[PDB]
């Protein structure tokens, strides 16, 4: 027999009572071939969440350009926007492509993500990639700041839990990326340091996790996605999104972490 899916959910739904909003779970153990699914394949504004798979969209391209990492992008002062603390630390020197997707993956840095979407061929390109790898969910159209608005029934600049956590896992787990560059975005991912309240709090210290946050300031909407690693056991790969239907609705760091626990102790 099946998993009791009502059962799973139960608790989900009162989550998002108290919340007045919207989550969405997808959750897979990589070991038993497990998931727990909770408004998995409705749509959710990416916000910077984008910039983890951006950066492996990047490891993709330098695969077919040797040194494209170690290869400095000056900018002048157009780059920037707000919520850019190390592309603006750099701005009087620049900074080589592995720097800014990094700054992207672990301090959402956002004319970090810019530099390189260009590098990419723009939304587009970054949507182009996520194709190439079978990802026909994913859709980004717009660059930062634009692309936050997450305006309700605007799909645009958007993806599911499931196929953010069926890409992750890809990029991570599978071979989709050659092995160094797949040991680069785990890497990446595992130094972000925004994620601290949301996933990362739903685990045991001593768990390797990796993740990429998105906070688009609006409609309740706010997310985190990771891969974790629990001692001597295989991993799991998950997503976790909000949103809300007010533009003054708050996001909130403690539901997000509260749906990731609720995920990963229902795996099995
Ligand atoms: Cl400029």
């Amino acid at each position: 027999a099946t998993a009791l899916t009502n059962l799973v959910a139960e608790p989900f739904a009162k989550l998002e009572q108290d919340f007045g909003g919207s989550i969405g779970v997808y959750a897979m153990d990589t070991g038993s071939g497990a998931t727990v699914s909770y408004r998995a394949e409705e749509r959710f504004p990416l916000c910077s969440s984008f910039k983890g798979f951006l950066a492996a969209a990047v490891l993709a391209r330098s695969q077919q350009q040797a040194g494209l990492l170690d290869t400095p992008i000056r900018y002048g002062k157009n780059a920037l926007v707000p919520w850019s603390p190390i592309s603006e630390k750099y701005l009087t020197t620049g900074m080589t492509v592995a720097e800014l997707s990094a700054a992207a993956v672990q301090y959402s840095d956002n004319a970090a993500a810019n530099l390189l979407l260009k590098e990419l061929g723009g939304p587009a390109g970054l949507t182009a990639f996520m194709r190439s790898i079978g990802d026909t969910t994913f859709r980004l159209d717009r660059w930062e700041l634009e692309l936050n608005s997450a305006i309700p029934g605007d799909a645009r600049d958007t993806s599911s839990p499931r196929a953010v956590t069926e890409s992750l896992q890809k990029l991570t787990l599978g071979s989709a990326l050659a092995a160094p560059q797949r040991q680069q975005f785990v890497d990446w991912l595992k130094g972000n340091t925004t994620g601290n309240h949301r996933i990362r709090a739903a685990v045991p210290a001593d768990w390797a996790v990796g993740d990429k946050t998105g906070t688009c300031g609006v409609y309740g909407t706010a997310n985190d996605y990771a891969v974790v690693w629990p001692t001597g056991r295989a991993p799991i790969v998950l997503a976790v999104y909000t949103r809300a239907p007010n533009k003054d609705d708050k996001h909130s760091e403690a539901v997000i972490a509260a749906a990731a626990r609720l995920a990963l102790e229902g795996l099995g």
